[PDB]
């Protein structure tokens, strides 16, 4: 039970997504990056490696990619909220305008009766 | 049992405050108009009706004012929160960008070994 904009409920899910993600793209990294440090011209498995290591490194770059466009989307989820609450915010400042006006004005009026 | 980051967490506080504010905040400034509508300076309650439309000013200030603090505050932690996703998001685009980079010079070493 959490109050909060509908966009952030919205945006709590793909966050979900990407927090547990977080693990597999971590590791499949870690995966290409080791691969990476042992790939040798030299030795005599270098071939079976380098096949494997592109298949490696596409994986790595799925899952990542796969990643950012979760990030995208709740980018996006926050960038909205946050121009409500921009225009909430702007909305209350022209209240204020308002009322230090008619303030104003009341005593201008207020004034020209004496 | 919501998922967010913390500073999302702590919005979700501020915000139910800002929901709960709303209705006073609106109610106040209708009270401000009415109050502006009715002032005559013809009128025989006028100078009484001077000095409270300028009590309930006042009052209608410091509400709204009371309202954009916590509004400006709920403002920074969405802004803080979204710097953190593009900085995720940042790490995320140049994990990619070493892979591509990192497997250019794979294909590269494989080519000069024929």
């Amino acid at each position: 039970m959490l109050v909060l904009p509908q966009k952030l409920k919205d945006f709590a899910k793909d966050y979900e997504k990407l927090v547990k993600m977080h693990h597999n793209v971590c590791a499949m990294k870690m995966r290409f990056d080791k691969s990476s440090d042992e790939l040798d011209p030299s030795s005599s498995v270098y071939e079976e490696n380098f096949k494997t290591i592109s298949k490696i490194g596409n994986m790595a770059k799925d899952i990542i990619n796969e990643s950012i466009l979760k990030r995208e989307s709740g980018i996006h989820k926050l960038q909205s909220t946050l121009d409500d609450e921009k225009r909430h915010l702007d909305e209350e400042q022209n209240m204020l305008s308002e009322i230090e006006f008619v303030l104003s004005a009341k005593d201008l009026e207020h004034h020209h009766h004496h």
